[PDB]
C-alpha cells in the first residue's frame, strides 16, 4: 500500500544530501559476509540518487542483536563497507560511530557524490529504545536520549530514504524517528511489497504456501492467515514432527517437538480441512545420532519410526517427491522457512532437490517468492515478510511522508 505515501521515484534529490534507512543486516561467519543478497538489493536506489545529482548518499543500518552496547570486534558494519564498494563502483567512506559531533560534520556537505556507511545503530541503546546490560538485565532508555540520537540522525541528510524493508516491521528510530520534511519509500521498499500484494490480493492459481522452520507454537498465526488464501500447503522442517506424533503417532526419537504448538494442531487441520487446503507432510527421513553436522546418517518413515536416541534433520527422497508434486500444479508459491538443516551438506538434499523444482516451476510461468533470477523474487524479508503475512502493520512504511 504504497498509493498515498511518497516514494522516491518522484523525490527530486538533485544537489540534495540523502540519508537513507537499508537493510544490511546479512548473514556473516568469522568477520565474512556468507550472503550479500541485502546489499545488492539496496543498489538501484543508490544509483538513483547518485545519478539524479545526490550531493551525498549516507547509509544506516544495523547487525545482529548487540542490545545497545558497542561490539565493533563481533558486530561491525565495516565488511559490508568493502562489498558495498565492489558493487557500486564507488569510494565508501565507512564512518565508526552514527550520531554525534565527528559524524554530523563528516556529512554536514561532502564532495558531489559521496557515498557514506555509519557504523552499527544498534550499538546505541537509543536505536531500540531498550537494551541488555553487561549483567543481562532490562535497560531503560532515556527519552531526552532517544530525542537527541534522532536528531543527530536528521542532520546527516536533506531528505529522508527507507529502503529497508527487511526491518520494516520494527518500530525503531531510525525507522519511524528521523524528522525531515520529505520520507520516501525507495524502490526495494516498493518492489517487495508489489510482489507480496499481488501474491496475496490477486493470487495466481493453484496459490501453494511451503512453510518450513524448526517450532510450532510461533507460526500459529502465520499458518491461520495463510490457510484463508492458500490452496495447497506444505508444512516442513523440525516443526513437522509435532504434526507427525499428533496426527500420526509416530515415533520421533528425540526429533524437535513443540509441546505447545501440538494443542492446537487439530485446530489447524480442521480450518485447512473446512478450506480445501491440501496439507502435505513428510512420510521419510535422513535420521541423526546427534544435533550436529557430523553425526551419524541413518534412515526412517513414519511406518518405521525414529529409533531411540536418533532425531529427524532432513526429509528423504520420498518426501521430496511428494512436494514437487504439490511443485508441478501451483501457479503460485510463497515459500518461507528450510525443510531440513540445509546449513549441513548431509542435511541439505531435501531444500536443494525442492529449490530445483520450485526453479523448474519458474520455466513454465508459475510465480515463485521465495524468503531471504531464477526466481521470481528473491525476498530480503524473512521476518519482515512473516509480519506481512500475518497480517499486521510495518511501523517503517507508516512512518512515510503522505501526498
Ligand atoms: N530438526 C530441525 C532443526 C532445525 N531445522 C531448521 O529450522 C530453521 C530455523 O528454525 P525457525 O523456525 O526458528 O526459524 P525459520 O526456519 O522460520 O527461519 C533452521 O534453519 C534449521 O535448518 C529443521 O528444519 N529441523
Ligand atoms: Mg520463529
Amino acid at each position: 500500500s504504497l498509493s498515498n505515501k511518497l516514494t522516491l521515484d518522484k523525490l527530486d534529490v538533485k544537489g540534495k544530501r540523502v540519508v537513507m534507512r537499508v537493510d544490511f543486516n546479512v548473514p556473516m561467519k568469522n568477520n565474512q559476509i556468507t550472503n550479500n543478497q541485502r546489499i545488492k538489493a539496496a543498489v538501484p536506489s543508490i544509483k538513483f540518487c547518485l545519478d539524479n545529482g545526490a550531493k551525498s548518499v549516507v547509509l544506516m543500518s544495523h547487525l545482529g542483536r548487540p542490545d545497545g552496547v558497542p561490539m565493533p570486534d563481533k558486530y561491525s558494519l565495516e565488511p559490508v563497507a568493502v562489498e558495498l564498494k565492489s558493487l557500486l563502483g564507488k569510494d565508501v567512506l565507512f564512518l565508526k560511530d552514527c550520531v554525534g559531533p565527528e559524524v554530523e560534520k563528516a556529512c554536514a556537505n561532502p564532495a558531489a557524490g559521496s557515498v557514506i556507511l555509519l557504523e552499527n545503530l544498534r550499538f546505541h541503546v537509543e536505536e531500540e529504545g531498550k537494551g541488555k546490560d553487561a549483567s543481562g538485565n532490562k535497560v531503560k532508555a532515556e527519552p531526552a536520549k532517544i530525542e537527541a540520537f534522532r536528531a543527530s540522525l536528521s542532520k546527516l541528510g536533506d531528505v529522508y530514504v527507507n529502503d529497508a524493508f527487511g526491518t520494516a516491521h520494527r518500530a525503531h528510530s531510525s525507522m519511524v524517528g528521523v524528522n525531515l520534511p520529505q520520507k520516501a519509500g525507495g524502490f526495494l521498499m516498493k518492489k517487495e511489497l508489489n510482489y507480496f500484494a499481488k501474491a496475496l490480493e490477486s493470487p495466481e492459481r493453484p496459490f501453494l504456501a511451503i512453510l518450513g522452520g524448526a517450532k510450532v507454537a510461533d507460526k500459529i498465526q502465520l499458518i491461520n492467515n495463510m490457510l484463508d488464501k492458500v490452496n495447497e500447503m506444505i508444512i516442513g522442517g523440525g516443526m513437522a514432527f509435532t504434526f507427525l506424533k499428533v496426527l500420526n503417532n509416530m515415533e520421533i526419537g528425540t526429533s524437535l517437538f513443540d509441546e505447545e504448538g501440538a494443542k492446537i494442531v487439530k485446530d489447524l487441520m480442521s480450518k485447512a480441512e473446512k478450506n480445501g487446503v491440501k496439507i502435505t507432510l513428510p512420510v521419510d527421513f535422513v535420521t541423526a545420532d546427534k544435533f550436529d553436522e557430523n553425526a551419524k546418517t541413518g534412515q526412517a518413515t513414519v511406518a518405521s519410526g525414529i529409533p531411540a536416541g536418533w532425531m529427524g534433520l532432513d526429509c528423504g527422497p520420498e518426501s521430496s517427491k511428494k512436494y514437487a508434486e504439490a511443485v508441478t500444479r501451483a501457479k503460485q508459491i510463497v515459500w518461507n522457512g528450510p525443510v531440513g538443516v540445509f546449513e549441513w551438506e548431509a542435511f541439505a538434499r531435501g531444500t536443494k532437490a525442492l529449490m530445483d523444482e520450485v526453479v523448474k516451476a519458474t520455466s513454465r510461468g508459475c510465480i515463485t517468492i521465495i524468503g531471504g533470477d531464477k526466481v521470481s523474487h528473491v525476498s530480503t524479508g524473512g521476518g519482515a515478510s512473516l509480519e506481512l503475512l500475518e497480517g499486521k502493520v510495518l511501523p517503517g512504511v507508516d512512518a512515510l511522508s503522505n501526498i
